[PDB]
Formats: structure tokens, C-alpha cells, sequence
């Protein structure tokens, strides 16, 4: 930065803190990465300048020949990296996107099945605090109490009985591999749509390691960052026939003028996700994943559902007697940043749970591999084992700040 | 810029298009302008990569001290600047500044009084095409069909027979001041709460050029971009008794994760808006669309109203059996931006239009000053009375040249 240091000292220090700050701790949010310096110059683009309110080539403002490619590169980048027939890149967020879809096929009061919030489902899935769960009637479908994974007699027992409009699927905390097919299968005998939100693993779906839910859903919605590796915000994917409700529920019907300089930092992220490398990436957040569950079960640490097909795992903290809570606070102490999240039939409350969840995908992307997956779960049992030692934490901090370098 | 241009030709070449573009043409978009460097390092900064759901101090991530210091050094600045005695600088747009309001003070189905959209209203403020339309029963104020002036009668008759829970004041196409105190005045009278959506006056509410809302409504919606000259987004500002509702509306409610890196060139830009400069800045921009407005009567243009007192004006093109369609055609010929707009009471429809609007933010911005305004003026009127001659337009088109060095 050159003009920023200069015109607000204060504004800059807080981001050069937060540089430093994202360098020495060990990012384990399952929904973080880093972007490339590619996207952040297209974010710091002066497209911000540019109302482009409508479509490429369909415009409402003159002047928008050159935004028009910019968003054209994107929205075909998307099509061919996930095979749908229409992408909308003009979502601000993974919330709008989501937002947008509901626009679409409901009316005020419909009812709407979704994943249990406590099992994995997301805040825009009908929680009660949420425009979806006051706008809609959302019932939700959970997990095996055993396995944790999706009980799909519950998925279309729910359905036959509630008759929803819609059918939700996807998670921020599931860590199993989801069936489209079987979603789809259950939508069709209940004549529901259904809507894939596959924002955490949108990036193993581009890479071919997460079945993709575009031959399945009527609409896929996603975020561009998380395992995709793009700039924050959101996105729609749909069948052809789709294609121009869900235009006009993003523009007019729910935003204004999409922010052009995102777009161009969208379509970066996915050139970057149709080059092979991304894909050796993806396999390498996956192998990580799979090789930290392993590590920390050799921990002695009891993980939901018994391991993870994807980026993410969750740990269940009840043999340790340790909140999700407690666990965050004290492995934030050493330089391990992860948060506390509800396990499936959790015993706690949303604000205190019973566990902790962990994503690869930005140590992955620091060049983290199977090595340091292992000694990130030895240092995390280290700190989870021994939370009243102020030694071992402090064994536990230099331990993490060889990890960074 | 140095990783985009090896990264992604195809991107970069777009981009570099577009900035040969904006300094090439005549930005005359009233709702555009030109955002420093400062403003779009902060965009382009790694503060993107963070996750900071909820408010500073009260995050649902671990690892926000710093993100928080950037989104208090916003709210603080916007207070400063606004006198506001609450601000939310999380919204992703205008659009979703506006809904949150909405969603905060309505149920579904609740009247609500909003300027015509046919006479400078906004698309959020009831379209029936847009999410505000569909969720609300909207009824319309008009202004006076002689002097283009809002009706206070009307918006006191309409007020009365309808009853409202909400009464809506401002616009994206009204060039006089607004008398935010009327506003109250009836919304005191029916008992309806009074938002005020400053979007596109909000730099000359800063610096003291047209009326604050502030102490008139009880909430404040606007974009970040326009007249305000930072980045593209949205802002609310509210009384401290509507704190807590109007946070919750943002999140969980109709948001998820705010943008953090536009945060961060919100903050930049208010710090930009508080110095003496930016003050200087702002009346230059009144002083310029009151010598375009001057001037281009002087050509012979009708303008509705007869001029401006604010930043926009609009062109009445009846008088030279022009639509507002043709007009913005023939100016993008010679390299002028305008958009067609709907005049007050306009025969066409809003895709054809009797009008063009013109702002002179993004000119002033640029350097312009009276003479320049004088000169641009001169090229509209020999552009839009010889709009069959190639070698008037091809003089316009050079003279265009000249401004633009």
C-alpha cells in the first residue's frame, strides 16, 4: 500500500495488525482461507466506481461495455467449472443468494424443510432470529443419533407429512459427503423443489472430490470464498428454465447495483479453480482433513460422525468434559483459532456447545501438509488435556509459533 | 497492479479498459463518483480473508480485535459526521440497508408511504417488482405537477387516509432540498415512524449543504458511494433506542458475515469526509450543478423544478420532442453518460422517458469547475438540437476530448 499509510495511519495500523495476525496463528475456521493477491487487486479495482445495475447487455446505465466482460468471464468461468446452465454472480453474499432463490419459488408462509440447525444446518436455513425463518415455515430433517450422518427416512418422512414448497440441502457443519440424489428423489415424490447450499464445499465440488449437486438441484446456491478460495460474496447456479426468475429476484427484486469490482475478483478465483493446481490444493484439504481426524482420534478425542469426507470435522468434547466454549477460549490462548459449534442433540445451548469445529482449507493454502496436521493435533490435545497448566500452554504457544515460521 | 496482469489477461485487460474508460468519458450518472486511492488499497486488503459475524466486541469468531478497531473507527467517524447517536456500517448496499429498516419496524403486509417512484422514488422504497412492493403495501406521495416541488398536503392526505406504519422521504431523482422536518411533522400527526433514505445526497448532509435527517428521523438509510464518495455499500444510522433491533435486523437477520475490507474503505472514506477538503469538495459540487442547471437553460432545456439545490438536476426533453431514450442514445455518442430518467407526470413509460437525470459529483471529483460546467452544457445543447447531424456530433465528440484532456 502506498496512498492508504499516508491519508488514514489509523486505519492502516488496524489492517497491518491484521496481516501479522492472520501470518502467526493456525486459522482452523472451517469456513477461511486466503486469497490470492490476483483477487485482492481486482477487489481494490476502480470498478467500485461503476453502477451496473441489470445484466451484461442489458443494462439500465450506458458505459458498461467493459464490466459487461469482466461479468460474462465470471459467469462462464462458473458454468464450466461446475457444468450449470445459468450462474448469477451478482450476489452480495451467500445470505442474498440464498435469499434470492427463496424470492423465487416462495410466497410469505410456505413451508420449507431444511437441515436441523443443531445437526449442521445453516442461519439462513430457517432459524427462527432469521428473514428465512420469519418470512417461511421451515421444518427440519436430522442425523442419525449414532452416526451423524443425514437420516434419509427422517428427510422424507418430514416431507411426506409437512408437504414443503421447498427442500433444503447442505450444511456449515456436516463432514459427511451429502446425497443430491437422494434429496432430489424425496423432492420428487412430494413435488418440491430443491435447493443445494454448498457454500462450505464448493471448492471440493469444482475439483471433483464433493459430488456435485448441479445435476440434482433445481438451484445451487454458494459463497465464492471458503473452500472455493474467491472473494467474499455469493452465488446462484440453476437450470436454463430458472435463469430469468432468478435474474430478476437478485436484480430488481431483492439488490440493487451489483459491486462490479467483486464480480472481477470472482471471475480471478474462478480461473484460478479450472487451473490443475486448485485441484491438487482441493485433494490436499481433504487429505489433511482426513489425516487431522485421524491424528486426533489418536489424541484420544471422540470426532462427530467418526471422521470427515470433505474439508471439516467436529470434535464432541463431553469424554473430556470440556464446552465448545472452554475449548475456543483456552486453544485462542496458544494461537489456534477455532470455534465452538453445536453437536448433533447437543446437551448445551447454541452459546455454550459441546464441541469444537475445524477446517484445513486456509492451512492448506499456507502449505501446510499430513506432517503438520499431525502436530496441530498434538498440540491441541497438549492444551485440551492439560487446561489448568499454564506450562503446557506456553509449550503448546511455541509449539504453534514454529508452525507459522 | 502486478500479480492480476500475469494471472488473468483476460481480467486485468477488462479492468484496464475500464479505467481508460472513466477518464476518457463524461461521467454525468448523478449516483456516481470516483473513490480515491486510499479507499481502494482498503478494498483490496486481506480483510477479506476474515470472518467477523456480529458486532466489535460481541463476534461469534475469535480473532477479531483488529477488524473490530477498523468497524468502530467507521461507526465512530459516521457519528462524528452525521451527528448520529447510532451507526451500522455492516449493510452490503442501500438495498439491504433499506430492507433491514424495513424488516426491523414492519410485519409482512404492512402500508408504508414512499415517495412515487414515477416522480424521483426509488426502487426500494415499493416497487412491485422489488422485494419492498411485495412484502409491504406501499402507497405513494406525489410532487406538485407545476413546480415539481414535493406536496406536503399530499404527503399529510395520504398519510391520514392510509395510515401508515412507516412514512419513506427521499429519492434518487429529486433535485430540491427536502423538509425532513414536515416529514416528521405528519409521521408525528399518524403516528408512523419516519426513515430517510440520504443516499444520494449524504456527502452534502456531511458538509453541511442540505438538511439533516438525522435529528428528524427516527431511522437514516444511504449508500456509501454517490455523493459521499467512498466505496460501494450501505449505512444505517438510528436513535440509541433503535440500536439493538436495527443490529439484529443486519445480523442474524438479513445478513450473514459483513465485508470487512469495505468496512475498512467505509472508515477511509468517512476520514476522507471529516477534513476541511472534502467540505470545499462538496460545495463545488452544488456550485457546479447550479451553473449546469443555469447554463443549460440558457441553451433552452426546461428543467423540472427550474434547477437544482442539490447535486442532480433533471432535463424536461417535451420541449424538443425528445424522450430521455434518444437523448442518452445520441450523448453516448459523443462520449457523455447520462441515464434516461421519468419526469413528474411523464407520458411515456419508464423505459422510454421524458427526462434525463445529471449529477455533477463525479465531474467536481475530476477537477471541473464553472467553466468546464459552461462548456458541458454547450455540448449537450449542440448535441441533443442537431441529433441528425453527424459532423455536429463528431464536433461534440472532440469538444468532449478537449475536457477530458
Amino acid at each position: 500500500m502506498k496512498y492508504l499509510p499516508q491519508q488514514d495511519p489509523q486505519v492502516f495500523a488496524a489492517i497491518e495488525q491484521e496481516r501479522k495476525r492472520q501470518h502467526a496463528k493456525i486459522e482452523l475456521i472451517a469456513s477461511e482461507n486466503f486469497v490470492s493477491r490476483a483477487v485482492m487487486e481486482a477487489q481494490g479495482s476502480v470498478l467500485t466506481n461503476k453502477y451496473a445495475q441489470g445484466y451484461p447487455g442489458r443494462r439500465y446505465y450506458g458505459g458498461c461495455e467493459y464490466v459487461d466482460i469482466v461479468e460474462e468471464l465470471a459467469r462462464e468461468r462458473a458454468k464450466q467449472l461446475f457444468g450449470a446452465e445459468h450462474a448469477n454472480v451478482q450476489p452480495h453474499s451467500g445470505a442474498q443468494a440464498n435469499m434470492a432463490v427463496y424470492f423465487t419459488v416462495l410466497e410469505h408462509g410456505d413451508t420449507v424443510l431444511g437441515m436441523n440447525l443443531s445437526h449442521g444446518g445453516h442461519l439462513t436455513h430457517g432459524s427462527p432470529v432469521n428473514f428465512s425463518g420469519v418470512q417461511y415455515n421451515f421444518v427440519a430433517y436430522g442425523v442419525d443419533p449414532e452416526t451423524h450422518v443425514i437420516d434419509y427416512d427422517d428427510v422424507r418422512e418430514k416431507a411426506r407429512l409437512h408437504r414443503p414448497k421447498l427442500i433444503v440441502a447442505a450444511a456449515s457443519a456436516y463432514p459427511r459427503i451429502i446425497d443430491f440424489a437422494k434429496f432430489r428423489e424425496i423432492a420428487d415424490e412430494v413435488g418440491a423443489y430443491l435447493m443445494v447450499d454448498m457454500a462450505h464445499i464448493a471448492g471440493l465440488v469444482a475439483a471433483g472430490l464433493h459430488p456435485n449437486p448441479v445435476p440434482y438441484a433445481h438451484f445451487v446456491t454458494t459463497t465464492t470464498h471458503k473452500t472455493l478460495r474467491g472473494p467474499r460474496g455469493g452465488m446462484i447456479l440453476c437450470q436454463e428454465q430458472f435463469a430469468k426468475q432468478i435474474d430478476k429476484a437478485i436484480f430488481p427484486g431483492i439488490q440493487g447495483g451489483p459491486l462490479m469490482h467483486v464480480i472481477a475478483a470472482k471471475a480471478v478465483a474462478f480461473g484460478e479453480a479450472l487451473q490443475d493446481d486448485f485441484k491438487a490444493y482441493a485433494k490436499r484439504v481433504v487429505d489433511n482433513a482426513k489425516r487431522l481426524a485421524s491424528a486426533l482420534q489418536n489424541e484420544g478425542f471422540t470426532l462427530v460422525s467418526g471422521g470427515t469426507d470433505n474439508h471439516l470435522l467436529l470434535v464432541d468434547l463431553r469424554p473430556q468434559q470440556l464446552t465448545g466454549k472452554t475449548a475456543e477460549k483456552v486453544l485462542d490462548e496458544v494461537g489456534i483459532t477455532v470455534n465452538k459449534n453445536t453437536i448433533p442433540y447437543d446437551p448445551e445451548s447454541p452459546f455454550v456447545t459441546s464441541g469444537i469445529r475445524i477446517g484445513t482449507a486456509a492451512v492448506t493454502t499456507r502449505g501446510f501438509g499430513l506432517e503438520e496436521m499431525d502436530e496441530i493435533a498434538a498440540i491441541i490435545g497438549l492444551v485440551l488435556k492439560n487446561v489448568g497448566s499454564e506450562q503446557a500452554l506456553e509449550e503448546a504457544r511455541q509449539r504453534v509459533a514454529a508452525l507459522t515460521d
